[PDB]
């Protein structure tokens, strides 16, 4: 019952049924005139001032939540590329509530990387708050995407031509590589935006992952996770699991 379990539950709890977006920032694998552009392609550490600082935000959580009690062998590279996308990630999230003027202390989000038994890395995004409502999810979906498929292109270490860059570019919005939540439907139907609740999914969903400690990454498995709060970031698998326990 450390102060910071204690804290991240209390934080969790008074948010438990606030509405937010559900939000999954992705991508694919592409071939382009025979170069191969892999989920870990994206390695170039961009100088602008944010996004090191985001960078920086990243290493130290994982540094945090690090068990040092179990060795963790997941490959270097692997972890360079998740902390640079969990910067990218958050830039475009700034960018877009910039666009909206919103305060970012009006905003509750959680950001939570993963590895899945399919399509391996993505990150997990909830996000909302007074200034956000239902029928703003599908502008909000189109615009992190334009601003994630830029990031990428600019970020991506492999050398590409002009008209490979704009194909690129290309892929990650015609392919979505940013996702929103919305009900089940059929193909030509309607879909509705899927509000979530924000302290619910976290701490009965997101907290119950198992923590990835090896490469290749355990299906399912999570490598990090921060929130506007700092309140889950620096939190060990066992202190996610205690967090959830002490929630219900
Ligand atoms: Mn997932």
């Amino acid at each position: 019952y450390s102060d910071e379990v204690l804290g991240a539950t209390n934080w969790l709890k008074e948010k438990s049924n606030q509405e937010v977006f559900s939000f999954v920032f992705k991508n694919e694998n592409v071939q382009l005139n025979g170069k191969d552009i892999g989920w870990n392609s994206y390695k170039k550490e961009l100088q602008e001032d944010e996004l090191k600082s985001l960078q920086r935000g990243a290493e130290t959580t994982w540094d945090q939540s690090e068990d040092m009690e179990w060795e963790t062998t997941v490959d270097e590279m692997t972890k360079k590329q998740v902390f640079i996308f969990d910067s990218l990630v958050k830039k475009c999230l700034f960018e877009v509530l910039n666009t909206k003027n919103i305060f970012p202390g009006d905003v509750n989000w959680f950001v939570q990387h993963e590895w899945g038994k399919d399509q391996g890395w993505h990150c997990h995004v909830l996000i909302g708050g007074k200034d956000f409502s239902q029928a703003q999810g599908k502008w909000w979906r189109r615009q992190l995407n334009v601003y994630w498929s830029r990031w990428l292109v600019t970020a991506c270490n492999v050398q590409l031509t002009p008209a490979e860059r704009i194909k690129l570019r290309e892929i990650a919005e015609d392919n979505e590589w940013v996702t929103l939540l919305t009900y089940k439907h059929k193909q030509t139907k309607k879909d509705y935006t899927k509000c979530v609740l924000f302290g619910n999914m976290i701490a009965y969903y997101f907290l119950t992952k198992k923590k990835i400690s090896t490469s290749p990454p355990r299906d399912g498995g999570y490598f990090l996770s921060s929130d506007s709060g700092w309140k889950t970031n620096f939190l060990k698998e066992g202190e996610r699991h205690l967090v959830s326990k002490l929630y219900t």
